[PDB]
């Protein structure tokens, strides 16, 4: 039960903390070029373990990823003046070019878990770089978005979120697609459910659920500079799924052969997440309207990972 | 966070066990006419707590149910030589008429959790007797049956059961309705997801599974006398949701204004379960054969109750 | 993370349940000659799982014990019309069959002896297994030590997990509550009580002694046997074994010498991990608690010697 | 079951995070002047909660602290023109306004002090609260005690849970270690060591001493401050309070007499409960350890009244 995290910044350390507090893995290994930093986060998290579960948290190099069943790639970040946005992506793809092969040299049988933004394009980058089957490279995707979509719905409907079977699709960016038509609470369609519960989802208060799912990420960044604690626990959950061979269903990003006519693009979709990564993809019922939001999204993403040449 | 269980039999005391090992509630009071049987089970369970979570588990009287936010009714006088089932049934309901008003006097705010068999007719007996709102008396109903249904589907589809969104409605018994038609996994019709995996789900495969959930409770009985560990845990999980104001949907048995033309009847439907009992009930999408099977079930149950005097 | 349990009776099955609700083991195999019995309990405990943790509970043959890292021994037989100490002879008769067959399938496993009386039965299992003594372990006196600390924590207004005091010797009448080396906060027990406005009069001490000894009594009468208790503590001992805890529990195991008494299984504070008990921690007894433990060891030994062990 | 955290810094939020992942609490309220920063931490953490336990996490004014059993006092940073003084100067002018503003909303709460220099800031909190001295509680040397045990455990090959040893006094350079009253499974440490083979060398003790004292060194070197470890430590104290655990933890609290030093606050082994520390235990010592404690104590008193407390 060993997990590696390349990139010992806020996202990766939060993940390590999440893993260690949730007692999911028995060994988390932090790897960063800032071996000093890697070491501080690791030793800090380790000092937490006496007050949680016994998990051996430690910093290392690529060679100590040996045996790790899943390795979280959260190793992007850079400067932000000054330089443009497609230029930050250009230099993060450079890092994957440097980090991917090296991680595969140590943990070839591991599941790659991309967590560097833009999640989806980087996931694409990592898949083609890795030379692995498509189901082994997995991006965080819209798992935090799906949870927010459910959280807002669960608030509006006055029920538990675990009981709101709905999803966010495609991009983890301002082009995601909220699934309403096939959504479901209690065996009844979601839009239908919200009438007996005396609270019809008007196109108004249901387009604000949209720019609430789309804007959640920003209110944080604009408020404290970065986003970490949330994606960290979500990563730790995906890692738990992989480690336990649970075969849960998550809206994570992965290389997709065909989706809405767009070929060879990576985007979120309901995936069965087990010890071999995605074991199967599910294609939810999509109202003719949302299907449009999917391809439009699935085409943005694809023509993104082309400027990059991927 | 205080929990009462009336009827310290197996099912009674196993619910106390699962409650204490899962560390669900902070205080568990066991009440029985056999004062020493309650005092014995509670002493045993308490010796277990230093090897789990800390729970104050004790045996008391009705007054000690004070401030319990939930009381599980699992009486059931033991059948007598020369007494027919029919007589024992009328006799059990007279223990309920003694129990119910007495617990509700100690904990006028408690949610009633009906365990005794038959659970649908006993849930109706409690409701009539409580003078409480309809959602304040819940019976275990079909939880284990919906679990087992989801589990066999999970074993079959190679997917996490938490991901199989399928319910079992109606009587906890031979007229239970496996609803295949609206069942989803990952936002796709259960039946259609079957080809999105191992080539389909035949009406024989389908019958095999039906038998699977139906014959389930009996094999245990025809092996060790009674089932109680499975129920105990399941029971303990509803009391969690109740204690924690979870508002999550379970297939539990409660009193329903109308189902398929049959009026004022207690059977299981997917319901929102929270701090005040069921807080909503979902009427899940049904096919012709399913609607009918539900009605035959709804009427079977109505008559049972009606003959009994409720 | 596989666990065996031979004896799908009330103790063995309670153990299975406790394991499932606590999520230690990933797989729990119940083995009993009443195949339907084992089947029933397993199936029952299976249904409990979706409401706690995923652990595959099943029933099987000695064969299916392959790769178990601990096998709980809770076998035993029917009391039978008019018998007594020869129910005790008949139980050792059972271990004679159980023990080789359990090790034949899972040779690396730690044996967790549960069939009462734990001490005498832990003796016979050890002497049957031919293993190193640390690999045959009795449920022992863990429930009592737990209960000693428990009541102690009420009468002291502190946390059970902060009272370090032990019960030793037999799991029964001759058990030794160790009052001397008992400490809380590192500091000595009766000091701490006298600094908490809670000095323990001897009558207080007696009250708590009875509370530890007759706890079997009071349950047994009003319900028949005990199982819910022992089951969880057994579950916790399996936790330590699977996880290589090297934690200190007062379990029963074969001791070369105890206060001059030779080759007797009683409870001492022991270091439990993946190989069974891997160290003894022998606490400062008083002169009074020492001659006490001697008699405990003396009694257990004659007990075993009478049986042929 | 409501926790408030005044100061949405890294320690403030790491603690909120730990609370929410460990399911300690049903509601955590982050309170900070940088309302938009406290808000951003609340939302980021909220988004974590689908993947762990249902905990409500939100930022709010002091007023939103109502009915919270524990408020965590974690303000400031740790490097501005003057190091004790100032910040410790400017930080107790924050405690000057934060402490009564907090009780104006949650007057029934236990104050958990997280702000450095923790032992002094706890005294400041106590003096400012006008509460029973047991209700203001400093984080103290909980992480140092842990590190002391995790090392002895490592060496002695036993579970840390079973190394009953402590780290007293001022949390920092001069933190005396209870090397002599340390026990393991009842029996005292040095004796238990000869037993497990690993006899406990003088040079051995030295290594582990620096190991405890220089514990944060590499963390601070790598990133300037610690927060993950203490966040979890805080979360563990909050749980002890929220549950009335009455367990024993080496925490800082106003003490009337220590080693001859009048009215001062520093870490000692305490019974932490629903209403803060509800007892204190003098562990046995040594002529070396005692003098160590004493001068360490009066360092603090000649820092506290050297500031008016």
């Amino acid at each position: 039960m060993k997990v590696g995290i390349v990139g010992s910044g806020m996202v990766g350390s939060a993940t390590a903390y999440a893993l260690a507090l949730l007692g999911v893995a028995r060994e988390v290994v932090l790897v960063d070029l800032d071996r000093k930093l890697a070491q501080a986060h690791a030793e800090d998290i380790l000092h937490a373990t006496p007050f949680a579960h016994p998990v051996w948290v430690r910093a290392g190099s690529y060679g100590d990823l040996e045996g790790a069943r899943a390795v979280v790639l959260a190793a992007g970040v850079a400067q932000r003046p000054g330089e443009t946005r497609l230029q930050l992506l250009d230099r993060n793809a450079q890092v994957f070019a440097q980090v991917v092969p090296r991680v595969l040299e140590a943990a070839p049988e591991a599941v790659l878990l991309v967590a560097t933004n833009p999640v989806d394009v980087m996931t694409q980058v990592a898949y083609r770089l890795s030379g692995l089957p498509p189901g082994r490279v997995v991006g965080s995707g819209t798992i935090l978005d799906t949870a927010r979509f459910r959280a807002l719905l669960a608030e509006y409907l006055r029920v538990a979120p675990q009981s709101v079977h709905a999803y966010v699709l495609g991009e983890h960016g301002d082009s995601e697609v909220l699934v309403w038509s096939s959504a479901q609470v209690g065996g009844v369609p979601l839009l239908e459910f919200a009438e007996a519960r005396g609270a019809a989802l008007s196109p108004e208060d249901r387009a604000r659920i949209d720019e609430g799912v789309r804007r959640a990420a920003y209110r944080i960044i604009e408020g404290k500079g970065a986003t970490y604690y949330g994606i960290g626990a979500g990563l730790a959950r995906l890692v738990r799924a992989i480690l336990t061979d649970e075969k849960g269903v998550y809206t994570v990003s992965a290389f997709t052969p065909e989706v809405e006519g767009v070929l060879e693009v990576s985007l979120s979709l309901p995936r069965i997440l087990g010890a071999g990564g995605v074991e199967g993809t599910v294609y939810p019922s999509l109202s003719p309207e949302e299907r449009e939001a999917l391809r439009r999204s699935a085409e943005i993403l694809k023509e993104a990972a082309f400027a990059l040449g991927f």
